[PDB]
């Protein structure tokens, strides 16, 4: 309802660059691929309505925060899926201390944005993007008392026109007043804290292709997409990257397991744990800094390859490069 | 001209296994060869300079047929196109057949070496773009064909890695100008006029094929059952191919002996009902639908090895592949 103005973006946030301490420890940040639960209901000639081994709580009791990747198209009905998070999974998940957040794809934003009329401007009633936001807010985190929202930036055509800037800058900062360190709810409150409403961001490990400098300012945590580089150095490549427009505790580094008919080819975490390249990336550090932590994409793929069976068949996992990775993040030992 | 990189293999289709429905109802394939039709231009040496059929005489229930043309086999063939596009084409689509043209991977290979293409998951993958463009100009739009088959026959493209990526490559930039990802057949299914196919025919074993590497981009596979006959052999050989495409990709088939051929095929001799050929035509997966049953050389339709038939050419009475039609589509031609 409130028609204040949602203004342009600083381009960087509060402190950048590398930080020698940091509020937060160094946190495991996990990807939950919602269609290879047991308890979703997959349409009737799927392939796989059957063969789904993993449930939400086989996870490590030590990953910090679980990514919901819930997509509508990916099966029948959810209805027994969230009707068994509320009852079964979200206790457990609540009792091991997990945060439960919920991954958007900006492509659903920019249409939502359409939909109310907006071009991408620096004059327009911004209550608009407030109405997006809190409905979003009330359907994605609200309605399952979720933790909070990371928001999916993957589209080269964001950083093209100026428009699309606005516009997601615009949709951010009405997500910030609700989530984020700049929510009012969260006043004296810090990641990690109880009751925290985390506002996310996973994007591109290209820092002018993320528009990171657009919500630099509102986001907990940036979640840099570094599938293919599994090296200290290209790591450190992409942290200079970043380390002008946020700073290192903001920042994660990630890999992302083998999918079954994926066709993408992410070869960082395939073979021995100790010296994949996956490990590297979550034992980098920012010289002479400290990380937000790292992040893995589709847990239930720990392990798996593109070889063999592995292209065509769903297994159960044993959290190997999960396990290793939280080792490596908080530097414990399991 | 696109750079878009063309990316790996799903490794399996959309759907797989047996299908108890399919989008186009089961068809008949047909292997033409071309240096025997009568508007080719043979060489002056040639010893049949004996040209009975053409193609317009095939049963007008084929539902697609693919032009195996060699240039290597005739002097000239523009009258030959002349005809096709005169009065070949017409017919055929009068009759609703479709007209594919078949191409060899060997010769896929070769352009993809002279681009200085390796096989890896890098490189300039508009190169491969520029072939497939180069390919379908001059095999499938210059006469208005309805698509292209790769014929895959290579032993050595199982082996190497570098030869997977190469063809995985050289069929995804085909697949965006045919078969089902392709953008110009959007909202189009195979038997719709106008519709792009794109398909392989290749071993009957799945891991010799390589068929995982194509099996999202092909609306049909064609697997090479020349020697098989029976209905539990071609059992077998779904069952190697069952999991990597759906049941109404597969068609099973069988060659008809060739002139001085060497090679030997023996499931289409004798009589129509009791051969091999009729078996494969006849079969079904177990709980779903085929994609149909492909013959080669059509022109050989009843020919054997034995007699002037290994020296000679004859007009043929279309009597396989007539009834080949009749057990696939469960229709008769007596009427």
């Amino acid at each position: 309802l409130s028609n204040a103005p949602l203004a342009a973006s600083p381009g960087q946030a509060d402190k950048v660059g590398a930080q020698a301490t940091c509020a937060a420890k160094p946190i495991f940040f996990g990807y939950y691929r919602t269609w290879r639960d047991k308890a979703i209901e997959l349409n009737d000639g799927d392939k796989w309505k059957d063969k789904l081994h993993t449930k939400l709580t086989d996870i490590p009791e030590q990953v910090d925060m679980v990514s919901l990747f819930h997509v509508p198209d990916n099966q029948k009905s959810d209805q027994r899926f969230w009707e068994t998070f509320d009852k079964e999974y979200h206790p457990t998940l609540k009792e091991r201390g997990t945060k439960v957040v919920r991954t958007i794809g900006a492509k659903l934003l920019l249409n939502k944005i359409k939909e109310k009329g907006l071009y991408g401007q620096s004059r327009e009633d911004d209550s608009k993007y407030r109405e997006i936001a809190h409905e979003v807010y009330e359907e994605y985190v609200a309605k399952h008392n979720l933790d909070g929202l990371d928001v999916a930036m993957a589209l080269r055509e964001v950083e093209k026109y100026t428009n699309l800037r606005w516009q997601l800058r615009k949709i951010m900062g009405a997500f910030s007043e609700l989530m984020g360190p700049k929510a009012p709810g969260n006043a004296g409150k810090k990641p990690g804290d109880d009751g925290y409403k985390y506002l996310i961001y996973d994007t591109f490990d290209n820092a002018q292709l993320a528009q990171v400098a657009l919500v630099a300012d509102v986001v907990d945590y940036v979640l840099a997409q570094t599938y293919d580089k599994g090296t200290e150095e290209s790591i450190t490549r992409v942290w200079n990257g970043f380390r002008d427009k946020i700073n290192s505790c903001q920042f994660l580094a990630g890999y992302a397991h083998p999918e079954e008919n994926d066709t993408n080819r992410f070869l960082t975490a395939i073979g021995d744990v100790d010296t994949s390249g996956a490990m590297n990336v979550a034992a980098w550090k920012p010289e002479g800094g400290e990380k937000g932590g790292t992040f893995a994409y589709a847990l239930d793929r720990d392990g798996r390859t593109y070889d063999g069976d592995d292209l065509t068949t769903l297994k159960p996992t044993d959290f190997a490069f999960t396990k290793r990775a939280i080792e490596l993040t908080k530097g414990i030992s399991l």
